[PDB]
């Protein structure tokens, strides 16, 4: 029978795949959904709970029946217990004993904990939380006074006046102190090797924290609280830190400064505050950058040292994941790739690997030492297809994308899909929305223009400054690929749709060309200018994708030669707006402006406006919302299709 | 000094579950703390009992669960490969629970809004049966609405009212996970015990609700999915105990024709008939020793150690201790401290599991002779051993005790009398008592005649005749205590007593006023009122006394048993302490004793508890404990 | 197709009719049937309530001045002296209504709630008793009550607080409020001097005393240091005293009650007070002050404080041979009658110099209101069905004739007959509103009802006859009145009896049932079963039979007497099919009593039945929350149907 949108309530999620120290066990999460009963109104929700495996099929740990549930699994070095983040009582830090007997509760903060890291020697748990602050602004309905440039996150909604704590947990002493409270906040902590103390990424203050310029600090064991020593002037984006067994050098994932967010993320060997390219030759950024719906959770990416050479990490290449190996005395060799699939996180020590891999048409799952030890693939309650590649040609070279076809040999309609960005890829990710469009009876083609990030530095700028030109060119150039190579698509059945960057080339091609039947522009952007000043990164994304600053009188007029808003009179396609209210990255008022703009053309037109949700509602909002998204996907294809 | 608080200091162990293989108990254990750990009332301290699942397999015990809300955890049952436990969780009324003892947390199996209880295993492991009233609703007191009574038992201590429709009993199928409805009673389920061969279950029943009320029951066999008549004892079964032939069983219990009175015992059945097995042994079967550090469920059932051997526990001159008993012979020593008590116990052809006290010993759970707890060492103030004391009867020599406080100072005398009447003072710990002395007062306690440890005819030398030898032997044996404990201030004395001991306390101040101050707690004084008020009233008169209330002449008699009759000669300053739920022996009772003081200007003070019963100072919530030994101390402090 | 319980639904209840200072108005309390929240009813569970709003008349229909649609509603009007205002109740807060025009205002704010307001004559006061803002959290938190009182529980005010409810004062022209005496034990009657400077207080000088029934009257002035003096003592009665009176000249008073020596058998009278010193007022008339007649269409406050309507003249009501009258005493003669109907009864009255407001009743017309004569009120054309007239049987006693009635249905066919039996023992039936019985004769039963020896209007010397030996000539009355209603009315199926009766007459039908079986069903309401146990439990145990039989439970002697007279002792002899209706919260009659009888007859196997009620109290038979009441009676007729 053909699925609908709610073939997603009966998947589970699986993330955050540890492997334990002797190499020898994976412990992660599982997601299902579950009941938040509300005799008039279903309430689907995540509900985690942790898993085990040694190799064999994996078997659950916990049975949460209500809150969010368990997340966070962190063994303790002697490989005997679970430190984990039980959320049933807001977010405490738990203790479970592996050979039997249920978890203990080690703290009762009213604002909850979160990212628990054991020290190396197993003497310390280290966390942060706000603690027991009270803000009782919202309940009183009191104002709001905002000082700093950044105060909201996509996510996060507001930030607080004073950052989360980092907290320590003595294990022998069974007592909890705080270790270091920052005035900005922490960024990326790793434990040195022999646990004398943390790695920290903060900023220098406010302002220096909106430009994404942050540097690395060393932070001591407390005796008073501890006090952070600069370690590396960066002055640029750092996350990851990956010290080494010496005790004394450190790698760094990130870019360093004067180049802006465009460049591919790479590792850098520091020694002595010098900085050195570690990944050399490499010409693909370090970690997974390839689009997929199924990821819930947690995603560890952590580069971890195999020996005092060896470097294992991630990177995204030509739509795929894949694990290679950077080396101090050399080049970067592949350690398990797939260019037909995506591993999207793993842990690693000098004995053995977990992961979690998955494919364009292979359900994710958890792997230990390269045996799979989950069957979650068989929940997937409809036939998967195998997409069909389609080239086009450019100046750079050759260009791809794919056509994923329903089953049968009948016309049916072609759905352009834009992935957002734009610096991201489409391949060999999973697609829960692009299987389920298939089966449904539609082609899904979606494809890799020049701004997509899999496929050199060179392919990633070609673009810069330009958004709406050969990026446009790549995406229509495919399409008519597509119809070509493809017969039972239908040319008089298309339509286009993309979401954030895909939104914002969704409502540039409506405007410059009629082609389409049908539109569908998903938390999207209609106007740079107001963007800058609205949007959780207004404040420098601009700046690095196109060299604009809209507060600057110049710059502002070529923002609004970007912005699809000045081309809107010619739009008149049929358009669904799809938008959450909390969506800090892409603010809502981008939709009301396109939305209001179709009216007033009388272009027909139709606004689903999702409340609470913020820009992660496709990957991972609440299970209904993601249901109510879908539906309106379809409602409306099936209207104008 | 200590005050009553020293209680919240105390960790409460109870259910001693031996596993299959022997080499495990898992146990249950309640610790005293607050209703809510995160929001606590500022101006009112909330201490409640929280119970967890404890565990050891030879050495220290190990906590299992870790319960901060609600009631806790209780009943663990181990699964018969010893792989997993059942248990009960209240965090969710009652919910049966399944725990891997190799590791991972607890999964729940049932959902009832009303919750469940008496979970058991089968044999094969295949089953879990249990108890439960599953989804009904009973509007009635939510809305106001009255209630009609046609049966003659609708109340009960502790459970206060009694359903329209008995809790039935339910199925877990272990390799299906499905619950499905084994049977429901229209009177109610006792004891049950599963055939040796899973086959199916014994049950307790009365024929009705009358034959219930005069304490007959029969017992049933119920196979696997009506359950048909196996027995007809007519009479009181208390626990079965299945044989492992799978045909006979044993019962603890009293034939008919024998009245509460008499010593329940152990009968092994053979198509329909019974024998004696406990033959030779003129002592109960079970624990009826005096103690206070006892919070919940303790299991007494017998145990079948072999084809011949049938272990169980007995109460002899003060203690409780293990036997065994043979069939073609007699009853053997097991494990019997003369000064110690064993207050629970479970068992198999592996290995044994007790929870083990003294009179100076607080609580602890054994493991094949090992003591793997260390409750004795949370006990916030040195404890001291009591001196024995004996009088003298035409029956034989009594005995009794009494705790002295540390020094050489004179100190008050506390006269302490224990209830049932048909119970014993003596090897239990009993921290009221400890609390007592280490306040500076000297605590008298002793068996008088009818005392239940001491044999069949110590028990029935007050039948018939409350008030007469049983309360010449607690003044002779008081007069003994001033004798031979000098430091006993025979100008500062005080009686006090709980039910039977409040209905002797009440007794012994209308005819005698030697006492400074009494205190009579649950107490009974008009015998006549509480045969039709007391939840065992249509039957404990007849077999205590032989006589029936609601028969002209019988009334008389009662009547002049009551010691209300004589409260013109009360002048003892008087604490009454009583609770508003207590079924057995209902408030109107200290009413009655209350408003007669008054009447005569005797000093007089009335501590009424709310929602407590019977059991008020052996289980109560924490907090009214704490209130009951205060109003004790500043009334002894008061008048003496 | 018969009437039910329900009918009951169908009336509205009058209570406290009050009138104006200048005589021409009256103001009243109509309590009307109403779901408990009419905007949320549960489907599965209908809650009817009682609902009370003010109404007023000038000579017409009677006219709304409040609409209460959640809770108890609105009572206790008072008018201010200059006829502009209305003060009252709220539910409970003091409210001030001014009547021409414009919503009331509420000035008081305690958590606990307001009673008994009195305006001072001059209009500058308002009196009334609260317990203030104390706060009692024991039964919330589940803590100990600690006992120390004689007397700890009333019949419907359940528990009393370890602190009286204290004297309040509302300033009228400063709007303002102060305390004005917080008591030691409680306050009882309580009324302003004419001009305005004090109240007269009744109270006990201790616990034990006011257990005994003994109380004084007290003067107390208007409040001035911020810490009362005591109050000086003004009559030293030590005895029972109900309601005073104070004369116009401001120095004698009047009160209701009975001197010393006379225990609570005798005829409450009219006594005058001057200087510590008292005579008796109601000479030659030997009936007892106020009503003292059954009914159960009473709902509310019925006041019946007497009123002087000139410098000799005092105006009061009196029980006469099942009816209420009003009277006037003479300070210089005689007591003669002013409005005493022998076939109704004046259940409640207020008076001054310029005119009268009263609610009247008869045994065949529901309870209106009337103001200088003229009836304001129509409810007794709500009431749902025909009612009838009751037919007079007397019978012999060697005091003389006694008296009662029979109600037969329509028809000519047989009827069972139901003996009833009236409580007390010192009332009266005859000449009340009984929606009770007329319901009995609508579905087919006789009703049989009389004044036995011990009732209360036929003279002293008629109570007398019963002191100390209940069981003897009043059961004897009964039986005898039975027999003769058998004989005189031929439509009465002596085949098909039963008895019944509530309170003492819950005591005498265990009693007759219990020393015969000629009944084929029986009924005992809120009964009495071991006089021991009663004189520990209920609220007036420890004077009651002192009073009534002069025996003292808490003596050994006396006990045993006690016992004797005890219903329990002779229930080995009951064979009727009996029906046992109790309230938990009567503190009145302790349900021990009804749990007694209950597990008596189960152990002889006789036919029994308990409806046990929630909630209740004494009075659930005349003021219970609707549903109860209608479950009550729901249950006599199922049992009734059974067994006749």
């Amino acid at each position: 029978p053909a699925p609908g949108p709610d073939s997603l309530l009966a998947l589970a999620f699986p993330s955050d795949p540890q492997v334990s120290p002797d190499g020898k066990q994976v412990a992660f999460v599982l997601a299902q959904i579950s009941e938040e009963p509300d005799k008039d109104f279903a309430r689907p929700r995540y509900r985690s709970g942790l898993w085990l495996s040694e190799g064999g099929a994996a078997r659950p740990l916990t049975h949460a029946e209500t809150g969010r549930g368990d997340s966070a699994p962190r063994w303790s070095p002697d490989g005997q217990n679970l430190a984990f983040v039980r959320s049933a009582v807001k977010a405490a830090l738990m203790l479970l004993p592996l050979k039997g007997g249920e978890a203990r509760r080690v703290t009762h903060f009213k604002n909850g904990v979160s990212g628990p890291q054991w020290s190396p020697d197993g003497r310390f748990i280290a966390f942060t939380t706000t603690a027991d602050t009270e803000d009782k602004r919202d309940e009183r309905g009191e104002a709001r006074v905002l000082t700093r440039p950044v105060y909201r996150a996509n996510g996060a909604d507001w930030l607080p006046e004073r950052p989360a704590a980092l907290w320590l947990y003595d294990v022998e002493a069974d007592k909890l102190r705080e270790w270091y409270a920052p005035e900005i906040g922490i960024g990326a902590l790793s434990w040195w090797p022999d646990s004398r103390g943390v790695l920290i990424v903060q900023s220098e203050d406010e302002w220096q924290a909106s430009q994404w310029r942050q540097d690395v600090y060393d932070l001591p064991l407390p005796t008073a609280p501890a006090a952070p020593q600069k370690l590396l002037d960066w002055n640029s984006a750092a996350h990851g830190l990956a010290p080494h067994p010496d005790g004394q050098r450190f790698a760094l994932i990130g870019r360093p400064a004067g180049k802006g967010n465009t460049e591919h993320a790479h590792l850098y060997l520091i020694e002595n505050g010098q900085h050195r390219r570690l990944d050399t030759g490499h010409d693909h950024p370090v970690g997974d950058a390839v689009g997929g719906d199924c990821h819930v959770g947690a995603f560890p990416e952590g580069p971890r040292w195999l020996d005092g050479d060896t470097l294992l990490f991630s990177s995204t290449v030509r739509g795929s994941v894949g694990l290679f190996t950077a080396h101090i005395g050399g080049g970067v060799k592949a350690y398990d790739h797939d260019p037909q699939g995506v591993i999207s996180a793993f842990t690693a020590n000098e004995h053995g690997v977990a992961l979690i891999r998955e494919s364009a048409t292979r359900f994710p799952e958890v792997e230990l030492n390269g045996q799979r030890v989950t069957d979650l693939h068989a929940r997937f309650p409809f036939p998967v297809r195998e997409p069909q590649r389609v080239t086009f040609e450019t100046e750079l070279g050759e260009g791809e994308g794919w056509v994923l076809l329903p089953e049968g040999e009948q016309k049916v309609p072609a759905l352009l899909n834009i992935h957002g960005g734009p610096h991201t890829d489409y391949g060999h990710g999973f697609t829960h929305e692009f299987q389920l469009m298939a089966a449904r009876g539609y082609g899904v083609c979606y494809s890799n223009p020049r701004g997509s990030v899999g496929y050199g530095q060179a392919w990633v700028d070609a673009i810069y400054g330009r958004w709406g030109t050969v990026d446009a060119d790549d995406l229509l150039n495919f399409f008519d690929r597509c119809l070509e190579a493809v017969p039972r698509l239908d040319a008089a059945k298309t339509a286009v749709m993309g979401g954030a960057y895909g939104g914002f080339m969704t409502n540039w091609i409506t405007g410059h060309t009629t082609r389409f039947q049908a539109a569908i522009t998903d938390r999207c952007i209609s106007n740079l200018i107001s963007f800058g000043g609205t949007s959780d990164i207004g404040l420098r994304f601009w700046d690095d994708e196109l060299g604009l600053d809209f507060s600057r009188r110049a710059d502002a007029l070529k923002l609004w030669d970007l912005s699809p808003l000045q081309y809107v009179e010619n739009v008149k396609t049929p358009t669904l707006i799809v938008h959450s209210v909390l969506d800090h990255r892409c603010p809502v008022e981008q939709a009301e402006q396109w939305y209001a703009a179709l009216h007033k053309h009388q272009v027909p037109v139709r606004f689903v406006r999702f409340p609470e949700e913020n820009h992660e509602l496709s990957r991972s909002g609440r299970p209904d919302r993601r249901l109510t998204r879908l539906n309106e996907y379809f409602a409306w294809l099936e209207r104008w299709l």
